[PDB]
């Protein structure tokens, strides 16, 4: 019992992290196999980064320009390759602590692991979302990028997130480990704004779940309603629309729990109209919409990974 934002063990990604160095710029690298993943503005100075031309920059660049240093010892790059938003340097050691791994772009709503490192040193581990703006609500200072987000599958990495910008709000956006970003964001000094910021509703269905695993359940009422008047009241709160797709998802914790998936949207649908008086579920005085319905299973019944 209890209920907390749980990160992966970071041990598998914490032997992956080393330090590019190109010229004036610092950030992390992912080191899998004899390949070093990071961020392209590696190759930028701070007047480069209001309007670059990576493909002109990259042209006064050489494999002996990026300076990959994992803990105390230099690995040679004996290549490097642009694709979308991310360097990839060849080196010409196999990273020994290669984990098993896969590259997933990961859809809004979804939840992953980021180990926040600097200087290619791990400092951090905490648990985000792809908001469906396609930003992310990160802590993340100069010298972050690069960093990476990530699942863990058993013994399986799924490597999402590569860390590039800050946004005005205070928000994070970046890319998947073949350079595209999340959304609409370009690695530039420019004017970019993050678009409305919802709430994923199957998520907060799938943490009221959880309260009531839990013992928490003074929130559920003697209601019910439809898909379409529970969308109806959605739409007002900038929540994202609920489908079908999304009930058929939770249909393992409405069968834990014995409470109909429309039963717990109508609960969800008093909460939105009334507010919490005050009160609490799980200790949060909001609605808590970054855990996913799978996040929820994995920590109520102890899943593990090795
Ligand atoms: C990264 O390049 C790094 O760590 N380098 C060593 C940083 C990480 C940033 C720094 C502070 N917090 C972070 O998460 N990324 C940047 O500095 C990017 C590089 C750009 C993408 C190529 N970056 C550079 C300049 C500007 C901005 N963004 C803003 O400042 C946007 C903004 C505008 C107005 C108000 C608030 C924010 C970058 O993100
Ligand atoms: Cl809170």
């Amino acid at each position: 019992s209890g209920f907390r934002k749980m990160a992966f063990p970071s041990g598998k990604v914490e032997g992956c992290m080393v330090q590019v160095t190109c010229g004036t710029t610092t950030l992390n690298g992912l080191w899998l196999d004899d390949v070093v993943y990071c961020p392209r503005h590696v190759i930028c100075t701070s007047e480069d980064m209001l309007n670059p031309n990576y493909e002109d920059l990259l042209i006064r660049k050489s494999n002996h320009n990026f300076l990959v240093q994992a803990g105390n010892v230099q690995l040679r790059v004996i290549g490097h390759s642009m694709q979308n938003c991310v360097l990839k340097l060849k080196v010409d050691t196999a990273n020994p602590k290669t984990p098993k791994y896969k590259f997933v772009r990961i859809q809004p709503g979804q939840t992953f692991s980021v180990l926040a490192c600097y200087n290619g040193s791990p400092s951090g581990v905490y648990q985000c979302a792809m908001r469906p703006n396609f930003t992310i609500k990160g802590s993340f200072l100069n010298g972050s990028c690069g960093s990476v987000g990530f699942n863990i599958d058993y013994d399986c990495v799924s490597f999402c997130y590569m860390h590039h910008m800050e946004l005005p709000t205070g928000v994070h956006a970046g890319t998947d480990l073949e350079g595209n970003f999340y959304g609409p964001f370009v690695d530039r000094q420019t004017a970019q704004a993050a678009g409305t910021d919802t709430t994923i509703t199957v998520n907060v269905l799938a943490w009221l779940y959880a309260a009531v695993i839990n013992g928490d359940r003074w929130f559920l009422n003697r209601f019910t309603t439809t898909l379409n008047d529970f969308n109806l009241v959605a739409m007002k709160y900038n929540y994202e629309p609920l489908t079908q797709d999304h009930v058929d998802i939770l249909g393992p914790l409405s069968a834990q729990t014995g409470i109909a998936v429309l039963d717990m949207c109508a609960s969800l649908k008093e909460l939105l109209q009334n507010g919490m008086n005050g009160r609490t579920i799980l200790g949060s005085a909001l609605l808590e919409d970054e855990f996913t319905p799978f996040d929820v299973v994995r920590q109520c019944s102890g899943v593990t990974f090795q």
